[PDB]
């Protein structure tokens, strides 16, 4: 049910519509041309030295013309103050008796312009403004409108600026009601779209290019997760979205191109929470002839210059939102580098390699509230990685790099070159507690790719659950093709914005965040 | 079943596996440090002064680190000469029984590095290259190998050149065997991610700003097509796959962001044919106060700075493709612009409306193939857009806007600013006989809106095929809240990119394009 039909505001705003037509005046016109932008007229003229209202009376100071949304409108008699809001500046407005036109109001027309402006205009029309600049003695900057012309009639009143629990949740549905309301969250997009920027800046002077490759598959892989399911009417089949961007690059490796990436939807068809939305956007890139310490520099280089852009050449950012209070990181490179090992000894106060297996799973028991199903029958490997996940990724709040990975954690990545089979080359980045790279010496051994694909989904099949996964057989005859030596990487973008706008939620960084119905 | 697992060549290089290991040397190693590119290596050497073979052998000419495929081989008894593939670049290499070392073959092994390098080694094969640069005598760039490492081994030959239709239909799924063997595609993908970078650098130029809008929505809209369904678990709750950009971005303007683009995937579950693929990308773009003549011009003057900058300044293109012959098209601004009624007047030989509906309908019966139930009820506005596609459409060879379509062709567009409400304020252009663009004034009424809303709804209802559609009641409650005049475009990229790079389909502008099974 459609509520705000039946409001007041809207009964009485569309009642006007045919007053204003009426009047010869059409309500939504086909556009407004020649128009400044509020801040370019801003940065134009606030250091300048403008006259006083009576110069603008005169018509001596400088004309402009520009548009937006009335926020703000006081009748003062003969004269009326407003505010416009442009495009995420405002300016103020006067409208004289005498001085001021409405477009296409004719003079012999039943009503007065500045009675038009008072009692067919609302708060939140869309008009355009052309008049004259002058600084009130307080300094603020104001247009003396010599013509007013409505561009959009608004049908429901402006939105609360404030807004409070239940608003809010609203308005990760309805975002342009927040987008108006809140400069923050303007900010905050403005922010998203200048890293997302900044990224191709980057990239693009490592010499990487940017490539796309297909959301929906036949096959989905390179990460562990459930995946949406879809039907393709033409060739009746059930395509996946990907998961991931990995195996698609792996691919264009092996054709030649030596340094590719993509930034890309992903989608894992899981759980929602103030970290994770169904869809999100990653970047992967692959260099071949780099290692996961090639690719460890690269990827800390690539977020300290983001975060000097954004921040006047400093590397402090600060992060309100942790349990644990405010804190400052600082992503000044080099980050932190220890195995996964050291993390554990370190932060979670557990040399692993101390204890055998039956005694890590007491310490699951007793230091950790993870199940006993979770660790009763779990390997070494797996359990390191358990105690990693419980004692120590909380603590990660500066950035780090947590290398040397159990081999059970992903089929994909080389083992150590020293020769230590149970451990792979991997990576992953950690800030403020949460994950936000993962980065291998990529497999390319097409014996070796096969045997441990072989081996996984035998393990993954164990539990009755997971959804049965055939072997891309594809990407192996791939492989035998030669794919070069290669590190890789992928970085979850809206986690990394969060980090770098203050954003105590995905749903902050996202227009239109996933929601319950 | 998996062929080449069985086949000799398979046998024969991977027999080759332990032979290599047995002498110490691993065939997937860890990287290949401080690698140069091919192209870089050329960039800097091949206009300028270098020695001959003589030099190189006394280790006087520039010594240079790269990498890549050996593509080509042939032994000279004590000197071999082969080419190295690296991202479409290519260079000589020259290997000779006592200067070129293999690393990690000891001096004790039993087998020479020159027969090494003829018996364990195989085209297809990833090789690093560490050696002296020289010219041949016939100026030939080539490089004496001092060092050569083993960086993969491949087990399986080189594609095969002899294309058939068999061959080049695996091509398209095995898109890296292509990517190997064709120049022509190598490049082709190479000008795609040029194409990109220079939308976004135009855009950005006209302070747009490019922004992300979900994927997966609770509706579908802001096109003509059957969407592709999925589930989302978490919330037991049915998803769309986006079939435009258009509803989201169109909010984000409510919301005061005053020009805004996506450059997204889009997924239109339908058929498959050379114009065709169900995932394609598109780029939206909007711009408030603007009307399509500003859009008109945007999108001419993007097309024509793309095609400047992939062609030395040039604006003709050539494309090969059409049954007509090839054909030479002008990209130059301004573009041809006719009405849609003009077109059939200047290209179909007929004017509309000196004619009556039933002689519009006789006109389709004899002089096109069209179904007699497509037109026996269609109205005026639908029998003058069939005339368009049945007579026009296929002649518009060189950069044409079709302008004034009639309002049955769209909810979502203003009509005639001269008050003829039966034609929308909507161009579509089109090259090579294909629509490359579509364009709005755009419509912000909001009781307009709804009202072509509910009577495409009541339209669909008497078609059996389409399930009901329901009304996008935020779409429109945003609309409420006003949206500025606007202007909107929508491209369809991987077009583009075929007219671009002469490609007969987009099947060969999508690296892994749908394929049947
Ligand atoms: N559902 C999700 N929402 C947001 N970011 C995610 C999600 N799943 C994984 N990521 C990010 O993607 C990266 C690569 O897996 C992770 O390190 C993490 O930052
Ligand atoms: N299935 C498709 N594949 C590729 N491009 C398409 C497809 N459908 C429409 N387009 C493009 O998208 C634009 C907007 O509909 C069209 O002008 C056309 O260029
Ligand atoms: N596909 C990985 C990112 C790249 C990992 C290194 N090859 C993921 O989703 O986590
Ligand atoms: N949504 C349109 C493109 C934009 C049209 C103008 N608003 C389409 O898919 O064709
Ligand atoms: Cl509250
Ligand atoms: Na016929
Ligand atoms: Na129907």
């Amino acid at each position: 049910e459609v509520e705000y039909l039946q409001h007041e505001d809207y009964l009485y705003r569309t009642s006007k519509l045919k007053e204003i037509r009426d009047l010869g005046i059409n309500p939504y016109p086909y556009q407004y041309t020649d128009c400044l932008e509020v801040q370019e007229i801003r940065n134009q003229f606030v250091d300048n030295e403008l006259g006083d209202s009576e110069a603008a009376f005169r018509k001596e100071t400088p004309k402009v013309r520009f548009a937006g949304r009335l926020v703000l409108f006081r009748s003062m008699g003969k004269n009326a103050f407003g505010q416009i809001l442009d495009n995420d500046a405002k300016i103020q407005v006067m409208f004289n008796r005498d001085f001021s036109a409405v477009a296409g109001l004719a003079a012999d027309a039943g009503i007065s312009p500045i009675k038009f402006i008072e009692k067919k205009l609302d708060l939140g029309d869309i008009l355009g403004l052309e008049g004259y600049l002058f600084f009130t003695h307080s300094g603020e900057l104001t247009v003396l409108v010599e013509t007013v012309t409505l561009l959009c009639k608004s049908l429901i009143s402006l939105p609360d600026k404030h807004a409070g629990l239940a608003d809010k949740e609203i308005r990760y549905r309805k975002r342009w009601a927040d987008l108006i309301s809140s400069e923050d969250v303007r900010k905050t997009f403005l922010t998203r779209s200048r890293i997302l920027k900044l990224i191709r800046e980057y990239m693009d002077q490592q010499s990487f290019l940017e490539v796309e490759t297909p959301i929906l598959q036949t096959v989905y892989g390179g990460a562990e997760a459930t995946p949406f399911v879809t039907t393709l009417q033409a060739l009746h089949a059930e395509m996946f979205l990907r998961i991931s961007l990995e195996i698609a690059l792996k691919k264009l490796l092996v054709g030649g191109m030596s340094r590719v990436y993509e930034i890309g939807k992903v989608f894992r068809n899981e759980g929602i929470d103030r970290t994770h939305n169904p869809e999100f956007t990653m970047i992967e890139a692959y260099a071949a002839y780099w290692d996961y310490n090639d690719v460890m520099k690269c990827v800390e280089n690539l977020v300290e210059y983001i975060v000097r852009a954004l921040n006047n050449g400093e590397t402090q950012v600060q992060y309100s939102h942790l349990k644990s209070g405010p804190q400052v990181v600082d992503f000044k490179a080099p980050w932190i580098r220890m195995t996964m090992k050291e993390s554990i000894s370190v932060y979670g106060g557990v040399d692993v390699d101390l204890h055998a297996d039956h005694e890590l799973r007491k310490i699951l028991e007793t230091q950790t509230s993870l199940p006993e199903k979770t660790y009763v029958h779990a390997s070494r490997g797996e359990l390191i990685a358990l105690l990693f996940d419980e004692l120590v990724c909380d603590k990660l709040i500066a950035p780090h790099h947590i290398t040397d990975h159990p081999l059970e954690t992903t089929p994909l990545c080389k083992t150590l070159r020293s020769g230590d089979e149970t451990l792979v080359e991997r990576f992953e980045s950690f800030c403020l507690g949460k994950e936000l790279c993962n980065a291998y010496s990529e497999l390319n051994d097409p014996l070796q790719q096969r045997k441990l694909l072989e081996e996984q989904m035998r393990k993954k099949a164990l539990n009755p659950d997971s959804e049965y996964h055939p072997i891309d057989e594809e990407f192996l005859e791939a492989l035998c093709q030669g794919m070069p030596p290669a590190g890789g990487f992928g970085i979850g973008i809206d986690r990394l914005v969060m980090m770098l706008t203050d954003a105590a939620s995905i749903r902050d960084v996202l227009f239109f965040p996933v929601m319950r119905r």
